[PDB]
């Protein structure tokens, strides 16, 4: 049994419910939240902005000492920082930004890093502002996640469209 309350079962693992990720983030306080983040981890709008927001800008201060330190993540790639307020931990994981050119096959490996975590409060990977259909997106988190996902879907008509229709 978790804390997640409200979700909608999809399958065996994956579930999904129309809020704001950071709003599920300050009532469970998951042991992982999931960051849709870019390779220089510049948390500026979408999920990662308004994650970085509700921190008081804590993960930008991190974030980039990680990458003096590191260098950038790779598409597809993932790293395991803070949760601060939020979460335990933040698994901050890069999908392909069709609005820069990335290729959509890198969206499957992005989600192979979900694998890593036994439960997680997650977005869409490549969603929003990363210009990512939706569908095919949600069908790649299905059919790659093999642990316990809680999606937040902040838009209710693309929830709706999803939930009305995942196959
Ligand atoms: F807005 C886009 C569209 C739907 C998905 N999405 C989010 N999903 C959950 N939580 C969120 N908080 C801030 C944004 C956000 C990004």
């Amino acid at each position: 049994v978790n804390s997640f309350s409200g979700y909608l079962k999809l399958t065996d693992n994956v579930y999904i419910k129309n809020a704001d990720i950071v709003e599920e983030a300050k009532k469970v306080k998951p042991t992982v939240v999931v960051n849709a983040a870019n390779v220089y981890l510049k948390h500026g709008g979408g999920v990662a902005g308004a994650l970085n927001k509700a921190t008081n800008n804590a993960m930008q201060v991190e974030s980039d000492d990680y990458i003096a330190t590191n260098g950038p993540l790779k598409v597809g790639g993932s790293c395991v920082l803070s949760g601060h307020n939020l979460a335990k931990h933040c698994l901050h994981v890069v999908g392909p930004n069709v609005n820069k050119g990335e290729d959509i096959q890198l969206l499957k490996s992005a989600y192979e890093n979900f694998n890593q975590h036994e439960v997680l409060l997650a977005p869409l990977l490549s969603a929003g502002i990363f210009g990512a259909d939706p569908i095919h997106s949600l069908r790649v988190c299905v059919d790659t996640v093999r642990t316990n996902v809680y999606l937040a879907v902040f838009d209710k008509n693309l929830y709706d469209k999803l939930v009305s229709s995942f196959l």
